[PDB]
């Protein structure tokens, strides 16, 4: 087994959680050629956003929310729904498939690293950025679907 | 990512869409081995055509419409059927299985490229032509199927 | 796409066919690991034979019929049952499991290869030995199948 | 086909009946995302362990039975439960999950090697310690699912 960082250890179980029928080795394919399919994979990340802390193996806390945002042209219009958990209002989003440049899910996730607790350490603190991103830059008629991570770590 | 051609990009698009259970990777070995899977494929491909206005993630114009034919022996006979969107009456066909040479489904959508956009640039043209063949040549019991295209380009 | 013989092409269909579940590239890990699935497996492969007419791309006539056996120790005992198309009463098997070698299923399709047709030419003639192998000789929990072929070719 | 030792065969057959959703080369992703896919493969495991007697293909006698342990943080405790064959009253577990370390299923399963028969030979015995590890120290949000074994050979 390959060592990452804790962040990409995480990131991989965001992208099972976030993801719809994600699998692990289709990270450059994976991708969406219907509405329908970019329409569940959206609601999919949201409801799996609100129903964290009920199904995650993690300890993640909410950093208030989500940011549901589609990009298309009228220039380049963004425009972004809002999603406080604890849960919803959203699920009668229409997207601009014949404008649509792109569109993207972002939220933050908080909690601790308890790997100090067998040295006997206090556990230092991350937060992660999480970005889902359907691309249709390349208008081809493939969405590719992405989700990366950033993460900001400090003593609790 | 290895870089392939806007056609190519778009062409991927099409597999998924008219290519019934068809999978990245798959391309060399997808094929039908039933009656029933044969029938199913041909079927899901035509409803595929009749319905992408309303499905596909890009957007595509018709060229007027689609040409299911199936060659079989007699010397080798072409026997067609056209479907003129939007929408059916083809739903009765019956393969000659024990004479089947190939069953071919052809047709051209037309749409433009808004990589343009980025660059303040009017769109040029590509219209594609389309043709899925379920090759049965080899008389092996084993009849693969395909999907190329031809893409015409110029300004619209 | 690598070139094999025109038996190879029919036998690849052969495991689509009589094999449930089986997919390409899995032909050396197929396997059954409980008493349902090798029951579920052999029934399949029955059936398919005897639906054979109405389902097969191929045009395989029947060379009578099909066996099934069954190896388990007693000393080692071979138990076979007759399965005489066109249609069954052989769901009533009880494997030996306990004492279980292996099970086979054996019979003979015989077809004509077309190909000749191109070259203006009669068709020569092909008949098929199928022979499908749940190995239990290691006796270990798992059973592997296969399914291999052998081929008499001589002019009709 | 590689070769493996006698114990290896049978713990492939172990992974296929025991781990949920388990297939071929998947033994190093092999993991568990949510709640939920914990409890169902917990249970899955426990159930199999109790039906194996009508399921399995091998002839494994039990050795009296099951230890189902979850560990956690209080200090790091250690919390087993007893499962008899021949079957329950175990699908009541509650995990501990925002303290979790890890969870392990543990018992033995008794059997001969029948390959003496061939060489007329009285079968030695096997005698394997199996031991399935929900492995959550990385505190990651993703924990990886594993199964090993060891065997204790004599004479019966």
């Amino acid at each position: 087994q390959l060592a990452v960082t804790f962040r990409e250890e995480n990131t991989i179980a965001f992208r099972h959680l976030f993801l719809l029928g994600y699998s692990d080795g289709a990270d450059d394919t994976f991708a969406a050629y219907t509405r329908e399919q970019l329409y569940q994979a959206i609601f999919h990340a949201v409801d799996q956003y609100l129903a964290l802390p009920d199904v995650s193996l993690g300890r993640y806390a909410y950093v208030r929310g989500l940011a549901l945002c589609q990009r298309y042209y009228h220039m380049v219009v963004t425009d972004c729904i809002q999603v406080d958990p604890p849960e919803s209002s959203y699920k009668n989003l229409t997207l601009k498939f014949h404008k649509l440049v792109n569109v993207t899910i972002h939220f933050r996730l908080k909690t601790i690293n308890l790997q100090s607790l067998i040295n006997n350490e206090i556990p230092d603190c991350y937060t992660f950025s999480v970005l889902i991103t359907f691309d249709n830059k390349a208008h081809s008629g493939r969405i590719p679907i992405s989700l990366e991570t950033q993460a900001h770590i400090q003593e609790c």
